[PDB]
């Protein structure tokens, strides 16, 4: 149930208020892109597990009584020069003076550096082990002020240039915070990649679409205003939820593309309505009116993609939703407010200026109709077999690994673990809280240690059951409460894990004691299970919600459930291969990345991402092959019509999207990788196999039921204009009697009733014409019926005129139409009396023969008539009469008053 009522008013008003449209909008997506330029200020890392479960729980629980592991956060390599050793009393003083003064310059920031090297002379055998045995090494540990992720994070980014230049430079900095702010460095290390060689790349590709440089650089523009507008979105929306670091990627990844997208199929159509004959002001309100509600479908199936993403908890996946739908939206938006105006204003200066300004698809449609199954089995046996690599699938959780393995940081780290092995621990931890308040007294912890001694598989390195599971480390910035106990214990194999903490979940408690299982295995497992736990929802919730707006756009059920499956095939072999490259390794070597399990949420992610990539094209497509077939064309010459003008911008907005996705393929964070490699092969599989090949076989095979429409679910086509509205138009509709320009009694749409001046004999005339004694009104129909006499009276005399009759025979109905327009205003001789024009429209020259009607007298006397019957011959639509301003104030009677 449409309402195009909107998108017309709309095409009209943004080209009636197009100064102030390009104006508003212009200024309020700059003045957003001022506002997020600093949004990089307010993005966080926090949003991979589910703060909802009970591990997360235990962490609260844990970092609130005993507090939080600041142990971790930096830990630094120091090894001599010269081959020194690390007993070297000079160099131990100087790196002691060192290390000191760079915490007294930032005391808000740092809390201080543990380490042998602070007491050299010392029992600890812990201590003792922060020196390699070769003497030539030793770490330190230096937590870090900071009560969230964030906060640690931006103190290490501050005391990190003065903490590196310590003992001559030669510190190796590892541990929690060097690697995070790498990870989190990777993304303006993409972007500005992205603005490096993507943007002259996507300015060629865009170029090489409209060989025009203003239509080119329109998209462009779109773009770039789309994306500063949807980075003041989000920092704005960071000033009420927590928006992560991957969102702002995902705005010039998925939003940039988007919108050179819509701007490229908007401009396209403008530039075919201008050569169709239109003017730019309904050249604009017919854009939109086509193109602009395509967009505007385009938006809401992507917006209907990504929002079952927010049935996840991680804050990851609802801020990358968040980022989606902002950049998605405000593409469409400005595609049809800012483009829209510019072209209003610009009209056919889009090709003003050409590339000297500096300072076929039916053959292989046909060719593989009557040929299907020579394609399309051996297409989809091949993509079967590229989803069996799926079933090899793992999924874990951040490491260093997720850099390349030459990244400076990842390698120290690795070095880090080499030379001091058993400091980097992940214990599960039983954290217990005594529901009433009191105390926990040593005989529950005893208790609560045998029941955690019953399960296998937990480290004993000094092969004592008894002291495993000792209590968690308390600080300074603990509450130490006594009502809650924390004990820990790591896993011989983490492997393990998911079953481990199942079993000491298992377990039951002391009386009174609550107990929760935490520690990183078990958030890493719970977000897993997060994940894996709501997604058939989300799949069917996706699935049924894109059935059905295609059900609402092709006005079928065997074409959605068609494209349902062969979306879901493109889905499985891009994650097949995806796997293939990622967990088996085949890419990694030329790309520089760690084969590895995948980021648990980047699954439901590429899911959407690829889902709605792959719906969003095939409805493009297959849109205009139902309009074929809605247009009278045959089911065969529908596919390949739909196919064929659709086939350059398809692959141009492909190209473009594919040059920055390949852009971002080469970056350091592999989850990036990962998801910009999906993009890269969902396109190139989307924009030639399925849609070169599969889809017109796959509906040929289905012959004509391609289209059932069951039931009243579908669209029935409404009143086709004809000539009685186009004449209302011009000479208007009176149902009573009246005088027209001349005092003549007339009625209907511009009927002579009688010159005589008596009122009573122009109701006899019309009680004669009608039928009926009338007093002077009729009916909507009986006018009608008036008007139809009248017409047939004028083709009777049009065919009847040696002048006429040819060019009459000539025309199409509509422009036929406009010819007895014509001869209706001022006769047959009249008409006759434009020879030459005459002849231009019997030759179908419309462009010439409108120039030279409009350089006539009847053009200079009724300029609005006249342009609309001309505008008529130009198009052969009803254009210049479907809309149009309201009505006409002189009203006078036509030739052929038929009387009987
Ligand atoms: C854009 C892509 C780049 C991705 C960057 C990812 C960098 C990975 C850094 C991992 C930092 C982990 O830090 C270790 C911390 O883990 C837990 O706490 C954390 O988990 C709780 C769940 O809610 C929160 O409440 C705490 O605030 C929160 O620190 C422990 O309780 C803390 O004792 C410990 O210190
Ligand atoms: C992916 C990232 C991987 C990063 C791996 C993290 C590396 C972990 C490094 C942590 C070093 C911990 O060691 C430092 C020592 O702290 C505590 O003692 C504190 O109070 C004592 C007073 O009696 C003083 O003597 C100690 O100097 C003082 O630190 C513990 O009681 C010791 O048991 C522990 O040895
Ligand atoms: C638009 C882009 C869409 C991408 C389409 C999907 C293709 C992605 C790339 C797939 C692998 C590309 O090849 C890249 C790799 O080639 C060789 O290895 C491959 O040939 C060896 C023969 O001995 C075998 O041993 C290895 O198993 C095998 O991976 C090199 O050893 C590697 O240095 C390099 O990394
Ligand atoms: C406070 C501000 C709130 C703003 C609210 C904004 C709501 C967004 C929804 C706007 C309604 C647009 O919906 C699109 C409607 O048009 C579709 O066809 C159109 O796309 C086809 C592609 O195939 C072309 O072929 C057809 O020419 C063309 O008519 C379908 O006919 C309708 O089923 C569908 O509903
Ligand atoms: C179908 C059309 C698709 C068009 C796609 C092409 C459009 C955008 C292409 C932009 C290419 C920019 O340059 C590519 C990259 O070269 C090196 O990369 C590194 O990558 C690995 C990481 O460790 C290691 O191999 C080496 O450190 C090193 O090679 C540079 O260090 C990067 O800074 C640079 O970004
Ligand atoms: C109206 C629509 C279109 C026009 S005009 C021109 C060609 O491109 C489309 C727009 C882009 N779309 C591809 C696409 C790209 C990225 C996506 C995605 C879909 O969906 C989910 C997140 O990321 C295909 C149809
Ligand atoms: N509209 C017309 O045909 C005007 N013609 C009149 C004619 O054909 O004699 C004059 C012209 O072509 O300049
Ligand atoms: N706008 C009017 O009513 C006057 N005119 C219309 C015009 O100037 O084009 C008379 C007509 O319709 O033939």
């Amino acid at each position: 149930f449409q309402s195009n009522a909107m998108f017309a008013w709309w095409g009209r008003t943004v080209y009636q208020f197009r100064y102030i449209v390009i104006g508003v909008m212009v200024a309020l997506c700059l003045g957003g892109g001022v506002y997020g330029i600093s949004l990089g200020n307010h993005v966080t890392q926090s949003g991979f597990y589910d703060e909802g479960s009970q591990s997360v729980a235990a962490s609260l629980i844990g970092d609130e009584v005993y507090g939080r592991d600041r142990t971790s956060h930096v830990v630094a390599i120091l090894t001599p020069p010269d081959d020194k050793k690390v007993t070297d009393k000079a160099w131990q003083k100087k790196v002691t003076e060192e290390l000191d003064q760079v915490v007294k310059d930032h005391e808000d920031q740092i809390v201080g550096w543990v380490g042998w090297l602070k007491a050299p002379d010392t029992t600890d055998p812990t201590v003792s082990a922060m020196k390699t045995q070769d003497l030539r090494h030793t770490f330190i540990s230096i937590p870090l002020q900071g009560d969230d992720d964030d906060e640690i994070l931006k103190n290490y980014q501050v005391v990190e240039p003065e903490l590196q230049q310590v003992n001559g430079g030669d510190i190796r900095l590892a541990g929690l915070n060097p690697l995070a702010s790498e990870l989190t460095g990777t993304i303006g290390e993409d972007q500005k990649r992205a603005e490096v060689a993507a943007i002259p790349l996507v300015a060629v590709v865009l170029f090489f679409v409209f060989g025009t440089v203003i239509a080119a650089a329109l998209p462009a523009i779109i773009g770039g205003l789309a994306i500063a507008g949807a980075l003041g979105i989000m920092r704005l929306v960071a000033e009420f939820t927590p928006v992560h670091f991957f969102a702002q990627p995902v705005v010039t990844l998925i939003g940039l593309g988007i919108a050179i997208d819509y701007g490229l199929f908007i401009v396209s159509r403008f530039r075919e309505e201008i050569a169709e004959g239109y003017d730019t002001e309904a050249a604009v309100r017919r854009t939109v009116m086509t193109s602009g509600r395509t967009v505007v479908f385009s938006a809401v199936i992507i917006v209907a993609s990504s929002v079952p993403l927010l049935l996840f908890p991680q804050g990851f996946l609802k801020s990358i939703t968040y980022a989606i739908i902002a950049s998605v939206m405000l593409a469409a938006i400005l595609s049809i407010t800012v483009l829209a105006a510019a072209l209003a204003i610009l009209g056919p200066r889009v090709d003003a200026l050409g590339v000297t300004t500096l300072l076929f698809w039916g053959r292989l449609v046909n060719v593989v109709m009557k040929r299907p199954i020579a394609f399309a089995a051996p297409i989809l046996v091949v993509m079967v077999l590229l989803i069996i690599p799926l079933g090899q699938l793992s999924l874990g959780g951040i490491s260093e690994k997720y850099l390349p393995p030459d990244n400076a940081v990842r390698q120290s780290q690795e070095q880090f673990d080499k030379l001091f092995p058993g400091f980097r621990t992940e214990p599960l931890t039983l954290v217990m809280k005594r529901e009433d308040g009191e105390p926990i007294t040593d005989a529950q912890i005893a208790d609560m240690r045998a029941k955690a001694l019953t399960v296998s598989g937990f480290t004993d390195p000094d092969n004592d059951p008894e002291k495993m599971w000792k209590e968690r480390p308390a600080n300074d910035s603990g509450s130490k409460d006594p009502s809650v106990r924390v004990i820990q214990n790591g896993l011989e194999n983490r492997n393990d894990a998911a079953k481990k903490i199942d079993e000491l979940r298992a377990l039951q408690p002391p009386h009174g004691i609550e107990v929760f299982v935490g520690g990183t295995p078990a958030l890493e497992q719970d977000s897993i299970h997060s994940l894996f736990d709501k997604l058939p929802l989300m799949a069917l919730i996706l699935i049924v919600t894109t059935t059905v707006l295609m059900f609402l756009a092709f006005g079928s059920v065997v074409l959605p459930i068609k494209a349902a499956l062969m979306s879901a095939l493109t889905l499985g072999s891009t994650m097949g291969i995806l796997t293939w490259m990622f967990v088996d390794g085949h890419g990694s070597g030329l790309m520089n990345y760690t084969p590895q399990p995948l980021m648990a949420p980047m699954i439901g992610l590429i899911i959407a991402v690829i889902w709605g990539l792959s719906t969003d094209y095939e409805v493009f497509l297959v849109s205009r092959m139902v309009e074929a077939r809605e247009r009278g064309m045959s089911t065969a010459e529908a596919i390949r019509i739909g196919t064929a003008t659709t086939g350059r911008l398809i692959t141009g907005a492909a190209l473009i999207l594919a040059v920055v996705a390949g852009a971002f393929v080469f970056s350091d964070l592999v989850m990036m990788k990962y998801l910009a490699f999906g993009l890269l092969i969902a396109l190139l599989l989307d924009a030639t196999i399925i849609r070169m090949f599969l889809v017109p076989a796959v509906m040929k095979l289905l012959g004509d039921d391609c289209w059932w429409a069951p039931r009243w679910m579908k669209r029935v086509q409404e009143k086709e204009f004809n000539i009685f509205e186009m004449l209302r138009i011009d000479e208007g509709l009176r149902l009573k009697i009246y005088k027209d320009t001349e005092g003549y009694y007339t009625i209907g749409i511009g009927h002579l009733l009688t010159k005589s001046p008596s009122l009573n004999a122009a109701k006899s005339e019309l009680d004669k014409a009608i039928g009926r004694n009338t007093n002077g009104v009729i009916t909507k129909d009986e006018a009608e019926k008036l008007f139809n006499q009248d017409v047939d009276a004028a083709v009777r005399g049009i065919l009847r005129n040696a002048k006429l009759k040819p060019v009459y025979d000539s025309l199409d109905a509509v422009r036929r139409a406009a010819l007895i327009n014509m001869v209706f205003q001022m006769g047959e001789t009249g008409v006759a009396g434009f020879t030459n024009s005459l002849r231009m429209l019997q030759q179908k020259r419309w462009d010439e023969a409108a120039v030279n009607l409009a350089k006539s007298r009847w053009y200079n006397q009724t300029p609005n008539r006249a342009k609309r019957v001309i505008t008529t011959f130009r198009t052969g639509t009803w254009d210049a009469y479907e809309f149009h301003l309201g009505g006409i104030k002189a009203f006078h009677h036509h030739h052929h008053h038929h009387h009987h």
